[PDB]
C-alpha cells in the first residue's frame, strides 16, 4: 500500500528526479472537484521538491502524472489501451486505482495514472499521492511541515484503498462559541462562517478521505450566510447535512433569526409557514448531493408520522421524483427513539446516537439490520449538556473510540458516521482515528491499535520522534479519560491514600517527558507538537496540580497547620499558569495564527453549564499569623506506627539564653529542630510530642533521627534523653564512636557521616493512660543537636530511607 | 548598594548612553591593583560597549580613582578631605568607596575607592564591577553581563568592613579526570600553568577570598611554571599547600624524583628530607605564602602505623629551625599551619602541641561535619584556628566526585557553629574540580567574610541574591526554590552511593522520590525555556543539568528495582522496566554529552566526564559507566494467567489482566485491551457478535482463614444496554459457593427516574462499579478462587477489589495488591 520511495530505483516512475517534478495532466471533461485537488497537488509538489509542476492543457510530455475519472471517453481510451480491466472500477464507490503505466496515450511515453470510480475516488487518490509524498492532512490545520525531497519515485503495481466501508463519514462543528466563532472572526473578519472558512474545512475532510459535514449551527446558517458556502462544498465534493434537529435542509438559525415574524415552531398551529420553510430548503439544495434531515420536534406518534409524510410529499413536489431518491436521515434521539418501538419509510437512513460520552446506546438487531436505508451513528468527542460540559480539551481514550466503533461496525451500522468535533481543534487525533476507522474498521484490532497513533506521530513529527510522541499521546488521552477538566475538582481523588499525590506527580512526570521531546525537535515541528501533545499535557498537568494543591490547602487549614499557606500559593501559581499556557497558544504559537481557538472557560463550574462569567480562583483558606502558629501538634497513630517530623511538636522548653529553632529543609524530610545558639549549655531544655496510641501497648521502640553532628566539644560525645511522661527515660550517646580511630573509622564512622544522619532505637515503656494520650519528651544534654524525625514503632514501622510518611496530625 | 542604572542629580556619572568614564591608578600602587583596574576597564567595556582610558596622570573631569592607604598621593587625597585616617589605618582588607568633589589637581568630581591594604583596594574595585552587573561567575559559569545605557553612583560612604576570617580560600582537589582534561582542552597544557591560575585567582578575589591550595594529584604548582607563584603573589592571592605537603613543596615534587631521593621516612632519611624542606622555604621567600608544618606519610596517608607524638615534635622543632636559617628571622614571623586532618587528631589528643603562632587547622569529617572545636582556654591560642571543609571527596565509604551534594542548610549550620567557637583565622574548602560547586563555593566565601550576616530566618536570601545575580531578578525566586531543593535531595544520598536498594520499594517511597525529582525536572525545564537566550548556558550549568542528571539517575535505579521485583513474580511487565533502565542509562550519557560538547560551544569539554555508575567499592577503579543488571521474561506474550494475589491491609485490588485462569466461549477469545479503563487494562470476550455462554474468568487469592464475608467491587467499562432492553448481566462468586448475578446498566437511560440522578453522572465517567457481598467458603488450601462470568456480549472487565474491611473509596480503586505468577 506504500507506493512512494524517496530514492531512485529500476522499473519505478521518476515523479521527481534530481529536484525536477514531472507535469500534471487532468482531462478537461473532469469535474471542477478534481481540478481543485489537482491544483492542491501542484502546490504540494512545490512544497516537497522546490519547483512548481505545470498543469498541462494537453498531452504534451513524455513522462507525467495523469488523474481522471472512470466513464470519460478519454479514460476509456486509456484503460482500453490499456491493460486496466473495467470490473475494477465499474459501479464501485469512492474507489481509485493508482498505477504506473506505459504507454498511456499517443503523445506520452510513461505516466503515473490515478483513476477514480467516481469523482471522490479520483480526489482521494490524488491526495493519497500527496500524503505518501509527506503532505499531512494536517499541514494547515495543525501546522505540520512538509519534509523536503529531491527525488520522488513510484513503485510498480496497482494501488487502492478499495471502497469505504461506511457510506458517509463526516464531522460536526458544534459547541463552537466562543472559541471557533471568535477565531473565525479574527481570521476572516466575519460574524459567520463564509466560503473561505469552509474551503479549509472541506479540504481537511477530503484529505482525510472523509466526505460529509454538519456545518456550525449555534449562531450561523451555512446556506444563508454566503451563497458560495454550498457552491464551495458541492464543487469540492463534500456532502452537506444539518443536525438531527434541523429538518429539511434549513439551518436552525434561519428560523430563530426571524422568530418574531414567523411565530411558533409548532406544526399544528403554523403548518403553512413551516411547510413553506421546508419547501424552500429542498429547493435551495437541488443539484447538490446534500442529505435531508426529516422529522420534527417540540412546542403524538400520529402527528410525527404525518409530518414525515408531508415532508416527503414536499420532497416529491420539489424534486418531481419519488421521495426514495432524495437521501434522507431520521434521528433516534429522545422521545422519537421510544416511538420507534412507529412507521418509518424503508429508504431513510435511521440515525442512532451515543450517550453523548462515547458509549453507544442502541444497535440494530438482526431484523432491523436489513432495513434497506441503512444505519448511522452519531458519536461525541465534545459535549454541552449533563452532567457537566466537556468543551475544553480532548478527553477520549484512543481505546474507547476504537472499542465502540468496531462494535458499531460489527452490528451492521455502516451507512453514516458523524463525529461531534467541537471547535475541531484540539480533536485532531480523535478526528483522524474516526475517519480511518470509518474507511476500514476491520484494519484494526488490539494488537495493532497503537500503530495508528504511531503512524500519526511519524507523519506529524518525523519517524525519529514517533514512538515517544505516540506514548505521550496515548497516555494523556487516557488520563483525560478519567475525569474531564470541567468535572475535576479538589474531591475527585483520594488525598488520604496518596492517590491525589500519585496522579498529580504522574501528570507532572509526563509534562517533563513532553518537554524533553519538545526541545529535541527540529524547530519546524515545534508548533505541531505544542498543538497536538505539549499543550494538552501542560494544561491538564497544571490543572491537576491546582486541584491537588487546593485539596492540600483545605486538609491542612482544618488541621490548623500553617503549611496551608504554601499550598494556597501553589493554587494561585497554577491558576496564573493556566492563563499563561493559553495566552501562549493564542498569541505566540504559530505567530498567533490560532488566536481565540483556546479561550474556553473551565475553572469555576458550579453547574453543568459554563454559566460563570470568567475563569475564577478556586476557594483557598489562609492561616492568620503563621509565625505564631507553631507547636500544639497531636498525632494519631495508625497502621502500627507514628512517624513525626521534629517541627510538629506539642510544647517545648528552652534553656536560658537559648531559643528552640526551626531549620527549614534541614535533614532528609521536613526540617530540623535545634537549640540555639550552640554556645550555651542545654540544661533544662526539652521538646515534646503528643500522640494517641492504642491502649494496652506498654512497650514501643522509638527511632530518633538526628543530624550526624560529631563529638566537637567533648571527647565523650553528644547525649540526649528520650522518654514518655509517666515512664522511664533512656539516655543515648549518638556520636562517641564517630571518629577516625582504627576500630571506628570504616566500621561505623564513614558509613554514617556520608549519609548525614544518626538513627538510634530506644525500647521505651508506655504508661497506662486511660484515654490513650501520650507525651514523649526529648532532652538534648549537649549543645548543637539537630533533631529531625521520631518514629514510634508499635509493630508497623517498615524500614524506609525517609523513615515513612508522616502520620495523621492536627494542632 | 550604590549603583543605579538610570541618571539623577547629586549622583555620579559613570556611563552616559554608551559612554564610559576614565580610570586613574597612581603608579605607586601594587601591581595587583593595576591588574584589578585592568579588569574593571574590561568590565565597563562589557557593560556599555566602549572601553575607558587608563590615565597616565590626574587629568580628567569625570573619572574613577582607586588607591591604597599610605601612598603619598593617597594621604594627599584624604586630607583634601574629608576622610579620617582612623577609618582605614591599621584595618585589614577593608575599603572606602566615596564619591568626592575636587579630589586633586585636574579633577572636578571622582568616585574614590580607598583600600586599607592592596587586597582592600582590589575588593573595592571588584565590588564596583559586581554591582555594575559583572558577576564573579561571568567566566566560570558563563553568566551574562546585563547591558547598560546609563550607570550612576549614589552618594555617601560605602564598605564591606574588615573580613571576619583572615584567610578564605579553596583547594582544587580530586581534579582528575575532569579538571585536568578540561585544562588540557582549554589551555593546551597537561599541567596548570600561570594562565589557568590567573583565572582561578581572579575568581577568588572577585568572590572576596584570598587563599588557594593548588591542584596537586599530578601537578606541582611551584615547579611546573615559575610564573605560577609570581602571578598569585602579584595578583594578591596567598598560596599554601595541603595537610600532607609540608614546607612549601608540592607532593609531586617528591614523587617525580622518588628513585633519586630516598623514602618518605624521617627517622632513617632525615638528611634528604631536611634539604627538600629547606628548598621549599628558600623558594617562597618574598611571598605572603603560608607554610605547612607537621608531616603525614607520602600521600593521603599517615606517617606512620600508629600515633608517634615524640617523633613529629622533632620534625616540627627541626622545620622551625630551617625556617630561621633560611629567613634569618624568628620562626614566628613566617606564617605556619598545622592541619589536624584524619589521624593527626589523635596526636593533639595524645597531647602534642606547637608554638603559639602556628595556625591550628581543624578539619571536617570529609562530609560536612566539623570534627572538633577549641574550648575556652584553647580559643586563646594566639596563632588562631582554622577549618578544612569538604564539598567533594575521594575516600570512604565511597567517592563523591560527580555533583554538588551539599544541602544549603548543612554548610550554613556547620559554619555558623565553627564561627561561634572562635575558629576565625583560616577557612579552606575542597571544591573538587571547582565546577559544579559554584553555589557552595559562594556561600562559603560569603559566610567567610561575615558569618553574622546569616541566621536561620534570612539564610535563604543568600541563594536568592545568588540567582538574581546569575539569572536576572525576574527568575530569582523560582531558580532559588529549585537550587535549594536539588541541593537537599542530593544531600539524601550521593550519585555514587544511590542504587536499586536505597529506598523502600514495597511502601512506595521509591516511587515517591523518583516522581518528585521528575517533577523538579519538569519545573526547571519550564523555567529554562522561559529564559532570554543569554542565560541558557549558566542555568544549565547551575540548575538544569544537576537536576536532570540526578532525576534521571533516580529513575534508572527506580526502574531497576521495579524490574527485579516484577521479574521475581514472573510478571512480563518487567520488560518495560528493563527498557526503561537502558533508556535512562543512554539518557545519562546524552545529558553529559550536551554539557561537554554542545552547551557554551564546548567551552567546558571534559569538566563533566566523571564515572558514577558501576561503583562496587569505595573507589572509581572500574573501566567505565556500565549498565545495571536487568532481567527479562522470555516469550512475554505466552506468560499470561497464573496470578495469585495475597491480601494486605484489609483489601485485595486486582487488575483484570492478572487472572489465574480463563475459559472462552465457542468462537471467542478473552482479549486484553491495553490501557483500557482508569488503571491497567481491560478484559473482554471478543468478538462481541457471539453469545458469551459458558465463558468465565478466574482469580486466585489468599485471604486470612478467619474471614467469612467479603464485599467484591466489580468495575467494568460503562457499556450501555445496546442489544437487549433488559441490559447487561454478569455473575461473580467463589468456587465452592454460589454465583451472584448483577445487572450493571439497566438504570442507564433517559427515563425520568434515571436521566439526571444516575445515567449522565455515571457515563461521563466511563465506568460502572457494582458491589456484591460474598460468603467465603472454607478451603483446605486457605486459598480462594473468584470467578467472573459475562452473561451478555461486549462487557469489558477492568478491576476487582476484594474488600474485608480495608478498602477506601478511591477513584482508581487502590494500588493493585501483591501478586506473583505460576
Ligand atoms: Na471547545
Ligand atoms: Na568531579
Amino acid at each position: 500500500e506504500q507506493f512512494v520511495i524517496f530514492t531512485p530505483a529500476g522499473n519505478h516512475f521518476p515523479l521527481v528526479a534530481n529536484g525536477v517534478p514531472c507535469p500534471i495532466y487532468i482531462d478537461s471533461s473532469e469535474d471542477k472537484g478534481v481540478m481543485i485537488a489537482a491544483g492542491n497537488l501542484q502546490q504540494d509538489i512545490l512544497q516537497v521538491c522546490g519547483k512548481k509542476p505545470e498543469l498541462l492543457t494537453s498531452t504534451s510530455s513524455k513522462r507525467c502524472i495523469i488523474a481522471g475519472t472512470y466513464g470519460t471517453p478519454f479514460i476509456k481510451k486509456l484503460m482500453s489501451a490499456g491493460k486496466i480491466d473495467k470490473k475494477e472500477l465499474d459501479g464501485k464507490n469512492e474507489k481509485y486505482i493508482l498505477q504506473v503505466i506505459a504507454n498511456p496515450c499517443e503523445g506520452i511515453d510513461e505516466a503515473v495514472v490515478i483513476i477514480g470510480s467516481d469523482r471522490r475516488g479520483t480526489i482521494y487518490g490524488i491526495y493519497e499521492l500527496s500524503e505518501q509524498m509527506g503532505v499531512s492532512p494536517w499541514y494547515w490545520w495543525a501546522d505540520v511541515p512538509v519534509m523536503k525531497q529531491a527525488n520522488v519515485y513510484i513503485k510498480p503495481g496497482q494501488y487502492s484503498d478499495g471502497e469505504p466501508a461506511v457510506t458517509y463519514r463526516g464531522i460536526f462543528l458544534n459547541d463552537e462559541a466562543p472559541c471557533l466563532t471568535r477565531w473565525v472572526k479574527h481570521t476572516y473578519g466575519t460574524n459567520y462562517g463564509d466560503h473561505r472558512f469552509y474551503a479549509r474545512v472541506c479540504e481537511l475532510i477530503l484529505r482525510l478521505k472523509g466526505n460529509f459535514l454538519w456545518p456550525a449551527m449555534w449562531s450561523w446558517a451555512f446556506y444563508a450566510d454566503d451563497p458560495q458556502n454550498s457552491k464551495t462544498a458541492s464543487e469540492m465534493g463534500v456532502i452537506i447535512g444539518t443536525s438531527h434537529h434541523e429538518p429539511m435542509a434549513r439551518n436552525h438559525q434561519e428560523w430563530s433569526r426571524k422568530r418574531k415574524e414567523y411565530g411558533a415552531w409548532d406544526y399544528t398551529t403554523n403548518q403553512k409557514v413551516i411547510d413553506q420553510f421546508f419547501r424552500e430548503g429542498i429547493e435551495r439544495m437541488q443539484g447538490t448531493e446534500d442529505i435531508v434531515t426529516i422529522g420534527m420536534r417540540g412546542d403524538n406518534v400520529k402527528l410525527l408520522e404525518n409530518v414525515v409524510k408531508n415532508q416527503r410529499k414536499i420532497i416529491e413536489e420539489v424534486t418531481k421524483r419519488p421521495a426514495k431518491e432524495t437521501p434522507q436521515v431520521w434521528a433516534l434521539y429522545k422521545e422519537v427513539l421510544d416511538y420507534y418501538d412507529m412507521r418509518v419509510p424503508d429508504d431513510v437512513i435511521m440515525l442512532l446516537c451515543d450517550d453523548n460520552w462515547g458509549n453507544v446506546c442502541r444497535l440494530p438487531n438482526a431484523k432491523e439490520r436489513k432495513h434497506p436505508g441503512g444505519w448511522g451513528m452519531y458519536y461525541h468527542v465534545d459535549y454541552v449538556g449533563a452532567p457537566r460540559n466537556s468543551k475544553w480539551l480532548n478527553v477520549t481514550p484512543i481505546q474507547n473510540m476504537w472499542e465502540q466503533l468496531q462494535l458499531t461496525y460489527d452490528y451492521g451500522v455502516e451507512k453514516l458516521w458523524i463525529l461531534n468535533v467541537g471547535d475541531l481543534k484540539p480533536m485532531e487525533y480523535p478526528i483522524t482515528l474516526f475517519m480511518d476507522m470509518a474507511w476500514n474498521p476491520k484494519q484494526f484490532n488490539v494488537s495493532n491499535l497503537l500503530d495508528h497513533p504511531r503512524r500519526f506521530c511519524a507523519q506529524q513529527f518525523g519517524e525519529d520522534q514517533a514512538d515517544e510522541a505516540m506514548r505521550i499521546l496515548n497516555l494523556y488521552s487516557k488520563y483525560n479519560g478519567r475525569v474531564t477538566g470541567e468535572m475535576l475538582d479538589r474531591n475527585t481523588y483520594n488525598l488520604e491514600t496518596g492517590e491525589w499525590k500519585q496522579v498529580s506527580d504522574e501528570y507532572l512526570k509526563l509534562e517533563a517527558e513532553a518537554l524533553r521531546q519538545y526541545i529535541s525537535l527540529k524547530p519546524e515541528y515545534k508548533d505541531a507538537y505544542k498543538q497536538l501533545i505539549l499543550f494538552p499535557v501542560q494544561a491538564m498537568a497544571n490543572l491537576y496540580e491546582m486541584y491537588y494543591a487546593q485539596a492540600m490547602n483545605h486538609k491542612l487549614y482544618k488541621e490548623n497547620n500553617p503549611q496551608a499557606n504554601e499550598w494556597a500559593d501553589k493554587v494561585e501559581q497554577a491558576f496564573a499558569r493556566d492563563k499563561a499556557l493559553s495566552d501562549d497558544y493564542n498569541n505566540i504559537m504559530s505567530g498567533g495564527k490560532w488566536k481565540n481557538m483556546m479561550i474556553q472557560k473551565h475553572i469555576g463550574y458550579t453547574s453543568w453549564n459554563d454559566n460563570f462569567p470568567a475563569d475564577t480562583l478556586p476557594k483557598i483558606y489562609r492561616i492568620e499569623n503563621p509565625e505564631k502558629a507553631v507547636g500544639g501538634y497531636v498525632f494519631t497513630g495508625q497502621d502500627g506506627y507514628i512517624a513525626i517530623e521534629a517541627e510538629h511538636y506539642y510544647s517545648a522548653k528552652a534553656a536560658p539564653d537559648t531559643e528552640w529553632t526551626v531549620i527549614p529543609y534541614m535533614g532528609r524530610t521536613l526540617s530540623g529542630m535545634a537549640l540555639m545558639p550552640y554556645t550555651q549549655p542545654t540544661d533544662g531544655a526539652s521538646i515534646s510530642y503528643k500522640i494517641k496510641l492504642p491502649k494496652g501497648i506498654d512497650k514501643v521502640t522509638v527511632h530518633v533521627i538526628v543530624k550526624s553532628t560529631l563529638a566537637f566539644h567533648d571527647r565523650k560525645g553528644h547525649e540526649y534523653s528520650i522518654g514518655f511522661e509517666g515512664g522511664k527515660d533512656q539516655t543515648i550517646n549518638f556520636n562517641h564512636n564517630l571518629n577516625e580511630l582504627p576500630e571506628n573509622v570504616y566500621s561505623i564512622y564513614y558509613p554514617t557521616v556520608a549519609r548525614r544522619i544518626v538513627e538510634k532505637k530506644a525500647k521505651l515503656n508506655v504508661p497506662n493512660t486511660s484515654d490513650g494520650m501520650q507525651t514523649i519528651t526529648f532532652k538534648p544534654l549537649d549543645p548543637g543537636i539537630v533533631l529531625e524525625k521520631l518514629v514510634v514503632d508499635y509493630g508497623g514501622y517498615k524500614k524506609s530511607y525517609l523513615f515513612m510518611n508522616e502520620s495523621k496530625s492536627k494542632r
